[PDB]
């Protein structure tokens, strides 16, 4: 069951679309992914240890998709647009696990820290290229890179998800990214 | 005792700033203010209902600032940083119950719609004035404005109480005013 796991997986990634995780056991768990509860302990020391990996599966994926465009080389605004729609799109696609992964770094230590890490990694790496930006004269020294990347972050972090989440206020899933790429693009180049 | 009320919310106040909600009971909040715990039930049906008052303070004394300000007309810039300040100042004095009233919303169904609504006023407020700037010529019909009001409030949401929580990533306290500002004015200047 490596398989097993996987359908423990997919069964928490279907359940989390149509209720919070408090609202699902382990024997849910279990029963969908046609094995016994003390089987499911085999795989994971509880729900949230679930919760956690499948996490931790769709902030990787954003990551290499984010790696993938930044080994492979159009104008500034679509470069901006392109790599924000790699967290639009990956998430997008993952709305319950998202949502859910998002409420838990308010009870989980790790969940928090996963998101953690992730954040600053991509505040680094927006701020790299804003700085590499700024060398090449495209853009002016304004405040600092890692300032300004840090700001830019977490709008993207709430903006997203209170779209995705269908939050009032929100903007429209269908606007959000354009939303996001004006602001990005008017606040690194302009100033 | 609306002595005693007062006395009630002063000490939940002090008591936040030492420990979470969860941390806190009836009898702390009940001692603190130098009365039984039957008689606080006299005051507030719970603890949370007393987390929920701290809060609805706080927001309406910054939207009463922000209308303040309104009634009363200095250059575009200083304009934005004047009403972001309104935010940061009073919500920079009142970190405990800004940090557990933030925190409260996954959990409470009328703090998060005290929320929402105060959120709602203040995109429909600075839509009103972007709108407004864009009628006078001074800036540029770009983003509806509406929906760039939003993912700057949500923005400034996010940024500002992680910066005052001290979480990682955030922009440091001293910083976030200026970081703001500038993603504001160039965001609605230019494009
Ligand atoms: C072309 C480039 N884009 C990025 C980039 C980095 C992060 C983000 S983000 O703000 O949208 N990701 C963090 C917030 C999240 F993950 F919640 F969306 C967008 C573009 C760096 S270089
Ligand atoms: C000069 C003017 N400023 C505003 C203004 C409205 C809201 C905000 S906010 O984004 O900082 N408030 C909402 C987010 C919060 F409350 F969490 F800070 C800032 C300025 C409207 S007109």
């Amino acid at each position: 069951g490596d398989d097993r796991e996987l359908a423990i997986l997919a069964t928490a990634e279907n359940l989390l679309e149509d209720r919070p995780l408090a609202d699902i056991s382990v024997d849910d768990l279990a029963k969908g992914a046609g094995i016994s509860r003390p089987t499911f302990y085999f795989y994971f020391p509880s729900k949230e240890a679930v919760l956690l990996t499948l996490l931790d599966r769709v902030v990787n994926q954003a990551d290499m998709a984010l790696q993938t465009l930044a080994e492979n080389p159009t104008d500034r605004e679509n470069m901006w647009r392109t790599g924000i729609n790699v967290f639009f799109e990956t998430f997008g696609s993952h709305k319950a696990v998202t949502r859910a992964g998002q409420a838990a770094r308010a009870t989980s230590v790790e969940v928090a820290e996963l998101w953690s890490t992730f954040m600053q990694k991509w505040i680094a790496y927006t701020a790299a290229v804003i700085d590499a930006e700024r060398d090449r004269g495209a853009a002016p020294r304004t405040l600092p890179a890692h300032e300004l990347a840090t700001a830019l972050n977490l709008m993207n972090e709430r903006t997203l998800f209170a779209s995705f989440a269908g939050e009032q206020p929100s903007v429209p899933e269908a606007r959000v990214l354009d939303t996001l790429v004006h602001i990005w693009v008017t606040s690194i180049y302009g100033e």
